[PDB]
């Protein structure tokens, strides 16, 4: 019960915090009691509990002030409770701020703090922040000295003196702007972890106690530079109870040979002392290098010395050690092991939620106009780490005040107010900071003319059980992972594949056969590894093998003395897909351009069992593909993509690229022509003329004879003979 | 898992690395046989073509 | 400089093949060849 909301105070004072009459009886308390508040980065404050109808449940009314001295903004958790024991306060020294003491002709004391505390019977701690309103400026005071020390109430014949050092502005600004769990984003999961193996062992170490274990001693964070490892270590500084120290590795590396490891050994002996304690140490890979290759003995002394301490503790004292760092392999081995820093957690590159939460904890300082939104900057950033965001927001300031540079005036020994309040920081100022920082196929089935079946299976095979995970594991059939493309060359089987990639956005990786046959022994089995396993890397991936003719082949029968070297590889990609069973993601299209003597284990059901013959594109397929290369290229009415259809009966379509490519070049040579004419008018037509077509198709030729085509039909029609369930009915 | 390329009949292909393939079956030869003390080791080998396979290693 | 001395398909002609595919994104950088014999020389060149 304890938890409660921050929530605006209308009329209570900072001494005083409001609750709700069934939330104030739930914690067994009475109206004008002392009660105690904790708030973020450990700031404990004493006020007095009032009743108020409006003050909701959930919600504690508690005012600007004390938020401030609380660390807390509205929405955050504050714990409240009774405060016992709470003795009247003897005398109390408070130290007002800097700012607030300026122009103030009249003594605080008397202007301020005699009124303010006449008949007062308000209860303050040690740091306690409270704002007395009245003369030219309001005037804040800090209660430094308290007594009896921590808990004081102050009545009237208490003696109140603000004289002494007044408190730097700076000063209580750094504690005001000093950084907690909400300051840093993209890593509020990490955050929580950091609290489960460090924070959780040091509230309850009796409940590691009973379970039978032993907490991580030791925490490494590892990670590109300028994540915020630093900037957790801030946080977990100011956020918690146990007393917290600095080991830094620039400033080990600074202590003279056999001073560092004293540095280190107190540091150790005085985190043991406190109870409890938390050693943080950056850049530990600096300090800590592998023994094997280190330059200096001494480095490897501070290892050894580190690894003793490190076993030093026995779990009882209590104290877990963090360690920050970019190279995570630079740490020597040891350290990762059982019983030290084995516990690693990997704070990766802020998404797009988090990189917008940095980019607005980085801006609440500064002025924020309405135009600017800072999703867009969060999503054209994919890859700046925390400290290029930061970078990004100071230079978009920059900006701002380079647009004033004509106006405003160096020279001057003070600036002018007018420019000033014009400044502020705008999207275009954002956007220059965007360019200047610095941190799938192409193909999609658009392109592709006809196939509209090939196109749907090919949908159906890949894309549907990413689209529908949930209907496969229902049906609990395993999807099919091997499609094989023969046909003529040319008919767009790359184009299948890459359309294909490109609609399920996966990684595609092409590869062909003589990239692989290699001459040295088993290099070539080593190559087909290293890209299946490259496929693995970068899964969900589509690996294409083009020409699979001229690596797989009939085990059997090979005429070649090497070709028994070309049995072996044929072996290992059967193996290779058998590893392949295990990555659903990874899917494998085979084209290949003549399929008599592909392998038939290769074709079996489980590694490459859709079979897919590409034909020749038809008349309507041939104006598909004319349509598909002339998009690009404006063109005449006059000419009848039908009619060339129609006449190209034995060309493919690689050969009706070619032809679009002829007469586009010889429309760039008319349009010489019209150039040169152009210079002689000094001293045009829109669309591809129709003689440049009557030039451009004689050039081409057919690609295939239709031999070959029969054979590719031959084999098709022994495949449709072999599927000869067609007359199937179950009985009944 | 297919076992009949890394073991073949030796002397089959002379270009097979220069006789490394006929080394690397003497080795094995001599790993699943020879003058060891047996462990607990099952061999389990898959081809699709046996005949092809070193009679030794049979 | 002399293609044909290389010179229908073998494994170092299907690397430069994969190249100039590759390559052909890149419009910047210009490839020129010269054979003496171009009847020899692969027509997926061509
Ligand atoms: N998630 C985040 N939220 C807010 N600020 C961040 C975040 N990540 C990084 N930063 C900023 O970038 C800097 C990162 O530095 P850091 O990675 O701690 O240095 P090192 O790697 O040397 O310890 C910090 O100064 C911090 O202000
Ligand atoms: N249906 C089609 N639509 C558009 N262009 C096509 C089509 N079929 C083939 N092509 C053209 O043929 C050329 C080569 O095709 P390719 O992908 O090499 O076929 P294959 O997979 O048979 O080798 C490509 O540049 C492409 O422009």
């Amino acid at each position: 019960p304890n938890r409660l909301i921050v929530d605006e105070a209308i009329n209570e004072d900072n001494s005083v915090v409001s609750l709700s009459q069934p939330k104030m009886d739930e914690l067994q308390l009475f109206r004008g009691d002392t009660v105690l508040l904790k708030g973020k980065k450990r700031r404990e404050a004493v006020c007095i509990v009032l009743s108020d109808d409006t003050c909701s449940d959930e919600k504690i009314r508690m005012n600007r002030v004390v938020r401030n001295n609380l660390r807390v903004r509205l929405g955050d958790v504050i714990s409240i409770q009774p405060c016992p024991d709470v003795k009247y306060g003897k005398r109390i020294h408070v130290l007002p701020i800097d700012d607030t003491v300026e122009g103030i002709t009249g003594n605080l004391f008397e202007v301020y703090l005699k009124p303010y505390f006449l008949e007062a019977y308000r209860p303050i701690r040690k740091g306690d922040i409270f704002l007395v309103r009245g003369g030219m400026r309001a005037v804040e005071f800090k209660v430094v000295e308290t007594d009896p020390s921590p808990y004081c109430i102050v009545a009237p014949d208490t003696v109140i003196h603000c004289e002494g050092e007044p408190i730097k502005r700076e000063d209580e600004e750094e504690s005001l702007n000093e950084v907690g769990y909400d300051d840093i984003g993209g890593c509020r999961k990490q955050l929580a972890q950091i609290k489960e193996m460090v924070e959780l062992p040091l509230r309850h170490p009796a409940l590691f106690k009973e379970i039978g274990v032993k907490p991580p001693r030791g925490i490494l964070l590892y990670g590109p530079p300028g994540t915020g490892k630093t900037l957790i270590a801030r946080a977990v500084a100011n956020e918690t109870g146990a007393f917290f120290f600095l080991i830094n590795g620039p400033e080990i590396m600074s202590k003279l040979a056999g001073e560092s490891e004293s540095n280190l050994r107190k540091a150790f002996e005085e985190a043991e002392k406190n109870a409890p304690a938390i050693i943080f140490i950056d850049e530990l890979d600096a300090i800590a290098p592998k023994r094997e290759k280190t330059h200096g003995e001494v480095e490897r002394r501070i290892v050894s010395q580190l690894l003793t301490l490190m076993d030093g503790l026995k779990q009882r004292a209590h104290v877990i050690v963090m360690a920050a760092t970019n190279r995570p392999n630079s740490i020597d081995p040891a350290l990762r092991r059982f019983g030290r820093f084995d516990r690693e957690v990997d704070i990766g590159i802020p998404d797009a939620t988090g990189r917008l939460e940095i980019l607005q904890i980085h801006t609440k300082n500064m002025k924020l106009a309405d135009d600017v939104d800072l999703e867009q900057v969060a999503n054209e950033t994919h890859g700046h780490v925390g400290a290029d965001l930061a970078a990004l927001c100071s230079e978009a300031a920059l900006q701002a005040i380079r647009k004033k540079m004509d106006l405003i005036d160096l020279e001057d020994e003070t600036i002018d107010a007018e420019v000033m309040n014009s400044l502020a920081v705008t999207m275009d100022d954002f956007r220059w900071a965007l360019s200047q920082s610095n941190p799938v196929p192409q193909v999609t089935w658009e392109d592709i003319g006809g196939l509209e079946d090939v196109k749907r299976e090919l949908q159906e095979l890949v894309q549907y059980p990413v689209e529908h995970p949930d209907k496969f594991l229902k049906f609990g059939m395993t999807p099919s992972k091997g499609v094989l493309f023969y046909g003529p060359p040319g008919c767009g089987k790359t184009l299948l594949a890459k359309a294909i990639a490109n609609e399920c956005q996966a990684n595609f990786i092409s590869i062909k056969g003589p990239e692989l046959l290699t001459m040295w022994f088993g290099e070539s089995e080593a190559n087909v590894r290293e890209i299946f396993d490259k496929a693995r890397q970068a899964a969900p991936c589509v690996l294409f093998f083009d020409q699979l003719d001229s690596i797989a082949k009939a085990r059997g029968g090979n005429i070649g003395d090497g070709g028994g070297a070309a049995d072996r590889v044929i072996n290992q990609i059967l193996t290779e897909m058998d590893g392949m069973s295990t990555k659903k993601n990874v899917f494998i299209i085979g084209a290949t351009n003549r399929p008599d003597i592909i392998d038939p284990a290769i074709l079996r059901p489980g590694r490459l069992d859709q079979l897919i013959y590409i034909p020749l594109p038809d008349e309507k397929s041939r104006v598909a593909i004319l349509k598909a290369n002339l998009r690009k290229s404006p063109v005449a009415k006059d000419v009848d993509l039908e009619f060339l259809a129609k006449m190209t009966n034995g060309f493919s379509g690689a050969d009706l690229t070619e032809i679009c490519q002829r007469a586009c070049k010889l429309a760039i040579r008319e349009s010489i022509e019209s150039e040169i004419r152009r210079e002689r008018e000094r001293q045009p037509v829109p669309e591809i003329r129709r003689d440049h077509f009557e030039e451009a198709m004689r050039f081409a030729r057919r690609s295939v004879s239709d031999n070959d085509i029969r054979k590719y039909e031959m084999f098709a029609q022994t495949l449709q003979q072999s599927r000869g369930f067609g007359s199937f009915r179950f009985p009944s």
